[PDB]
């Protein structure tokens, strides 16, 4: 499921990608 196995994980990376995102 490259959908169904992304939706998820996407979530997942959101929670950190925020740390240098939000950052920068």
């Amino acid at each position: 499921g490259r959908g169904r196995e992304f939706m998820s994980n996407l979530k997942e990376k959101l929670s950190g990608v925020k740390e240098k995102m939000k950052n920068s």
